[PDB]
This record gives C-alpha cells, structure tokens and sequence, in this order.
C-alpha cells in the first residue's frame, strides 16, 4: 500500500496546526447511540479513520442507522428501531475496540453476542475486568463457539472494585448501568479524558452519571435514553504528537484549541526536558531550543499519569536530547516495537522487559521502517524528521487507524514530507 517519504534533517516545524476529533472518545461514544430509543444522536467533530469506519459498521450490525457524513465531520444514529444483539468475528477481529458494544447491547436488548477477542502484539490485553463487572450486574456471561454469549434477565446495579483501571471495563459498565435496574458504583475506575467525554454525552442523553474523571463513578439506572448533539473531544494524543514533533525539531509549533489538561504529565515532562509550552487564546504553543533538550526518565501510568498512547513518540524526542533516558511502560507488555525497526535507523536502544534505556544524540539515519502499530507508526514518521537521509515508514495500515492527514499537516509546518502510492 502507501509509503511516507521523509528527506530527514533540517525540518524545524513552524506554524498552526488543526487537531481532529479523538478516535478513542468517538469509538466509545458510538457504542453509546446504540442507548437511545428516542430521537437520533449526533456526533460532530468526527475523525475519517478506518477505526471510525468499523465501529460504524458494529453499530449499524446492530440495527441502528448510521450516516456519516464525512465532509461534515458529523456522524448522525437513529437506534429507535428494534436494536439486534451480535458483534460478529469480521469487526471485533480486525480491532478490539469494538466490544465496548457489550454493555449498551445488554443494555438495551438484555442479552448479546460479542465475537471473543483474540491476540494483539502490543500485550495480553484479557477482558476479565469487563466480564467480572457485567456478572456482578446480573449478566450471565457463557462463551460458545468463539463468542461471548450474555444474557441479562434483569440488569441491575452493583458495587464494582476494578483490580485495574481499565479505559475500555469503564466504558463497557458506564454505559451497561445507563439502563440497569438500580445504582452502580464503579471503584477504581478509568479516568481517562475519553471517560469525561463519555459520561458528558451519556448525560445529554438523559442518563445519570456522576464522578465521572475521579477514581469513583456512580450510575443511577433510568429506563430510557435519548438522542443529542454532541461535539467530540479533541484527540490529545494527536495534539501531543504535533508537541513532541515541534520538541525533536527545535520548531515553533501552535496546537490550535489544544487543552492543556488533557495531557498535564506530557507537558510537565516536556517542560522538565527544557521544553517551553505556552497557553494562548488560540491553543498551546511549544518552542524548542534543541540544543537545551536533556534526558529524562518516563513511565507510563493510567490517567491522569503519563500516557501510554504518548509513549512510542516521546521516545523518538528522547533520541534528540542529551543524556540517557529511559522510558517504562507499565501499561502494556509489548510496546517498544517501534525501538526494533529504529535499529535500522542505526538507533541503540536497551530493554530490560518494561524498561527501555535510550542515550540521546546518536547519528541516526533514514532507512526503510515498517509500523508495527499506530502510535509506533507516528513515532517512526517523527524519527525520519530528525535521521540524516530518507526514510520509508510502511505499512500505513496501523497509521490510518488514529491519524488523519499526518503527512500534510506536518509538510504545512515545514517538514520534507510526502505520501507515495507504492
Ligand atoms: C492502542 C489504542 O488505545 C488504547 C489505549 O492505549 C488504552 C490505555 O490508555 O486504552 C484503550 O484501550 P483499552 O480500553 O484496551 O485499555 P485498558 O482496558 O485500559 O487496558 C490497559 C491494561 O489493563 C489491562 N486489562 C484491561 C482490561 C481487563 O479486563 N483486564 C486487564 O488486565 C490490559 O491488559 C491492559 O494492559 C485505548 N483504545 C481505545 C479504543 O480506547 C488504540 O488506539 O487502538
Ligand atoms: C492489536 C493492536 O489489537 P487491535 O488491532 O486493536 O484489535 C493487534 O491486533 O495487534
Ligand atoms: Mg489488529
């Protein structure tokens, strides 16, 4: 398929650039619009993704009407028909993501079929969180040639103590209790930005969820959900990745309408790094001085610790600033990826299992890469930005997944870059 071309060096990124809509709040947000048997729901500010595409298809498989209207950015669900109760192997088996439709199936329909996820390179990544939680619900979970088999004879509340702060387990039970018979209360629970987003619409929709951004979150279950308008969150991982950029090339860089609470740990280590990020009326500004970068240490944490999705970028920025530093990525076992095809960027890196050590200024050099995974996929585009010669960045895939226009927007702010049909 498509290849990114990128002349590396001298690639100073200046300007303005637009953010679009997050993938991992539109994604869950979808799922929700299957909660409204009256009126229709309405997303705006919708990223063209291919991870978009599917959970449209997912939530269309369910009887709800999906219209996405691209040029708009508006995605627009009419769920007041009779809802069905499958997520089949076709959708769940090319992105995980998509059984954050358990819960509002069960939800509305009481019972459903959701295709069993399989393997995934980046971790283990088990759903035990999700299933615990919906039987404490009243859920009856089986599991039957491949699919995740549940019935719920009269969903209803409970006291939920989450081992982990699972983003995705979160989701699945804010929006099952929606309608459940009763109060849940979810103990440990995720965070995440995506979460806030989440609860904000389930609210608009006529829903009552509360403490939604602390580690507590309560659901009083009503009877019915209805549509409503309602403007997706900017996707903060896309922000920060245009703030790691303008930090590894020593540009001026404005992230317009960027918020600045969604990613407090990435700016404070970019700040501790010698990095200037500045809050303006029109977003955040990041200016970069390279010669001032020095190593750091990072590890990744749940909300509203370090992200992980931050991860595989923020090491491409530790190649470029002097010293040793490492990067700890407790969230997922198999994410340094990325660190394996910059070896053929001439880049030494030690792993010791979640530990990566990385010693910053060595001469690296464009090559042929192939992404391993979407945020790896970034992280090896902004790696060609600061190598000496051309690189290659296959395997587009994975980037198409969580980046709209990556190569334009950077090539606005200065960069030799280019998207060849191979
Ligand atoms: C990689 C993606 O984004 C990811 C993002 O990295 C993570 C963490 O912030 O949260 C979402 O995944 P997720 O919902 O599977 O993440 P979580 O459930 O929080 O998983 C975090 C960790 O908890 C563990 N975990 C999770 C659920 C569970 O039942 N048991 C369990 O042990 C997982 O193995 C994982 O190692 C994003 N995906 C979406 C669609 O929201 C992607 O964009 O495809
Ligand atoms: C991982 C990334 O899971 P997903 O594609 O999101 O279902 C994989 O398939 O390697
Ligand atoms: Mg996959």
């Amino acid at each position: 398929m498509d290849k990114i071309v990128v002349q590396g060096g001298d690639n100073r990124l200046v300007g303005s650039v637009t953010i679009e809509g997050a993938k991992n709040a539109v994604l869950p947000l979808l799922a929700a619009t299957i909660l409204a048997s009256e009126g229709k729901t309405v997303l705006q500010n919708v990223p063209i993704l291919s991870d978009v595409f599917i959970m449209n298809q997912v939530v269309g498989g369910l009887n709800a009407k999906v219209d996405f209207d691209e040029e708009a950015h508006l995605v627009k669900v009419d769920a007041t028909g009779d809802i069905t109760e499958e997520a089949p192997y076709k959708y769940v088996s090319k992105m995980r993501a998509s059984i954050v439709v358990l819960g509002p199936i069960l939800a509305r329909v009481g019972h459903a079929k959701v295709s069993m996820p399989g393997g995934c390179t980046i971790g283990s990544r088990p759903i035990d969180l999700h299933l615990k939680g919906l039987e404490a619900m009243g859920v009856k979970i089986s599991q039957t040639a491949g699919y995740i088999e549940a019935k719920a004879e009269r969903l209803h509340g409970a006291h939920i103590y989450m081992d982990f702060p699972s983003v995705g387990a979160t989701q699945n039970l804010m929006m099952a209790a929606t309608l459940a018979d009763g109060v849940t209360v979810i103990e440990n629970a995720a965070r995440e930005p995506e979460i806030v987003d989440l609860a904000i619409l389930l609210n608009e929709m006529g829903a009552k969820v509360k403490g939604a951004g602390t580690e507590t979150i309560t659901i009083t279950g009503v009877e019915k959900l209805h549509g409503t308008t309602h403007n997706v969150v900017q996707d903060r991982i896309e922000a920060g990745t245009f703030m790691v950029a303008a930090a590894m090339t020593g540009g001026d860089v404005l992230i317009r309408d960027a918020v600045w609470e969604h990613n407090r740990p990435l700016i404070a280590k970019l700040l501790e790094m010698g990095v200037e990020v500045i809050e303006e009326d029109e977003g955040i500004r990041v200016r970069s001085q390279l010669e001032n970068l020095k190593a750091v240490h990072v590890k990744t944490l749940p909300h509203p610790g370090f992200p992980t999705d931050m991860q595989a970028q923020f090491t491409a920025l530790m190649t470029v600033a002097k010293g040793e530093s490492t990067m700890v990525e407790t969230v997922f076992e198999n994410r340094f990826q990325h660190l394996e095809e910059m070896r053929r960027m001439g880049l030494h890196s030690e792993i010791i299992r979640d530990t990566a050590r990385i010693v910053g200024g060595q001469p690296l050099q464009g090559a042929e890469v192939l992404s391993t995974d979407l945020r790896a996929s970034a992280a090896l585009i902004l790696t060609g930005l600061v190598a000496q010669g051309e690189t290659v960045v296959g395997k587009l895939v994975h980037l198409d997944r969580g980046y709209y226009g990556f190569h334009e927007k950077l090539a606005q702010l200065g960069a030799k870059i280019q998207r060849i049909e191979a």
